[PDB]
């Protein structure tokens, strides 16, 4: 009882992109397989990094979403 | 300034659904077919519903994933 | 008894889009506020449309997906 | 086909899962960080594994989703 089988979908936070000409991104809370907190993000040429959600880093990105 | 009516993957904003037991949601911002913000999200019960981006809701969901 | 208008993520087959420069497309059977088969997709401009599972229309998308 | 250390979503087939009470998944094709399938899914309770696009055990997914 606690989840068996982890896989965080993206290991470590994936800030070597920028936020910039980004599209959409998703969060995800730390599940089982991912006790990590795990959020997906995209960009315009449909690919998906990922990013972290303790820092000021995403923070940007929510705020260029409210910019909007 | 900007357009309406053409696709957006949610029309309005799917508040009639409240933030608790939730598992993850995507942000879109206002696309082409989607002028307006487009914000998509996802409950335990992987389905899913939408939310807006301009107002203290969807801040209590990412503040809901702050607390973890 | 189930099966009437509910929430579609997509309303109606979106297949006014053409099957090319695709990059990934979601798959989701008819759920309870879906009744009908919902399944949306993405394209290399991360955008999203959607098409249909019941005819060779996506099997061109799936197919095309084999190819490589 | 594969450039040169790349950054795949899923690493290997998460076939651990058994196909059953999925509920809906993405099938997103070698990218240039995924040079390799990259298949990923969702089960009813709102999670992410993810599968192959090269054999039978995906075909029983798509093949279950058009039973109905």
């Amino acid at each position: 009882m606690s989840a068996k089988e982890l896989r965080c979908q993206c290991v470590k936070t994936t800030s070597q992109v920028r936020p910039r000409h980004i599209t959409s991104l998703e969060v995800i809370k730390a599940g089982p397989h991912c006790p990590t907190a795990q959020l997906i993000a995209t960009l315009k040429n449909g690919r998906k990094i990922c990013l972290d959600l303790q820092a000021p880093l995403y923070k940007k990105i929510i705020k260029k979403l409210l910019e909007s």
